[PDB]
């Protein structure tokens, strides 16, 4: 039977027409670039301003580059004329400019629904590149992964916090980083915490320590978007000496690298669940 050619993609800002097995890939999204990474998919552009450490091998200039995760080079796109533009929340705001130049699919992660979205995001890459199989195998081994850390969740509480310039924000259940509750098994140091806000939710050290969590989850935003470390000087502060977590060694530092600026790719959970995984056992 003869069949479409074009992949009719349903996606979270509309519907995109993207030929099967696209030639020039352009990627604004890390989780996605690692994914392809993962899986052998030749890409031809991303934003080479801020790559994160593990996909530095994207710096190279067999990559064009299509500017920074805020700000594309449009003149550059369409220059190129890509057959797929992946975007994620960063560019939502710019999705009707950068699809007047290319068919582009937004491959963010539905937080409210961590696993399913992820899960449905893989596949389509994998349907779109016919690389079913290797996505398939990789998201069994992710899901070992869960259930060796679900399995030791148990009594102890986390907190996650993101530093940036020398202040504090939370993040909860159905958040950008509610993974570690929502997949993990992880219970929360406050469950009615409730975060949409990328950067989360404003709080004071005094809030920290009242919650007292056994775990403290820290992300340091300044050190991928400054190139400067802070995280450690701004948490490590009389009143969260107070806690459980500082106090029995349950600080855990989160590698923005992947947390913050990446994310859900193949490689990004895998690590990023590795990470938590090393915290708590
Ligand atoms: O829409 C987003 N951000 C808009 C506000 C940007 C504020 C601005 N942020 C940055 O410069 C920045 C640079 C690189 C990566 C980031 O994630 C940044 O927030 C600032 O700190 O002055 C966004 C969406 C999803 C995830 C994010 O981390 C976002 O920042
Ligand atoms: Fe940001």
């Amino acid at each position: 039977t003869e069949q479409a050619e074009e992949m009719t993609i349903k996606h979270q800002l509309g519907e995109a027409k993207v030929k099967k097995n696209p030639e020039k890939v352009v990627v604004f999204d890390f989780g996605v670039l690692d994914t392809l990474d993962k899986l052998g998919v030749k890409v031809t552009a991303l934003p080479q301003m801020n790559v994160p450490k593990y996909l530095e091998k994207y710096k190279s200039s067999d990559y064009q580059n299509v500017g920074s995760l805020m700000e594309p080079d449009f003149e550059k796109l369409s220059e190129i004329k890509p057959d797929v533009i992946f975007i994620s929340g960063r560019q939502a705001n710019l999705y009707d400019k950068l699809k007047e130049i290319g068919p582009t699919v937004y491959i963010g992660i539905d937080t409210q629904h961590y696993w399913d979205s992820f899960t449905n995001n893989m596949k389509l890459i994998g349907q779109m590149f016919g690389k079913e199989k290797e996505v398939d195998e990789e998201l069994a081994n992710i899901e070992k992964q869960i259930e060796e850390v679900k399995t030791k969740a148990a009594d102890k509480k986390a907190l996650i916090i993101l530093t940036t310039g020398g202040k504090v924000s939370a993040y909860g259940k159905g958040s950008r980083f509610g993974l570690i509750h929502d997949v993990l098994g992880v219970p929360a140091a406050d469950p009615n915490l409730k975060v949409t806000n990328p950067h989360g939710q404003s709080v004071s050290f005094e809030y920290i320590a009242e919650k007292n969590p056994d775990y403290l989850f820290v992300i340091d935003r300044d050190a991928v978007v400054e190139g400067k470390p802070t995280a450690k000087q701004t948490i490590e502060n009389a009143l969260v000496k107070k806690t459980k977590a500082y106090q029995n060694g349950h600080i855990v530092y989160l590698d923005p690298n992947y947390w913050y600026l990446s994310g859900g790719g193949l490689t990004s959970v895998s690590e990023m669940i590795k990470q938590v995984e090393e915290g708590l056992k």
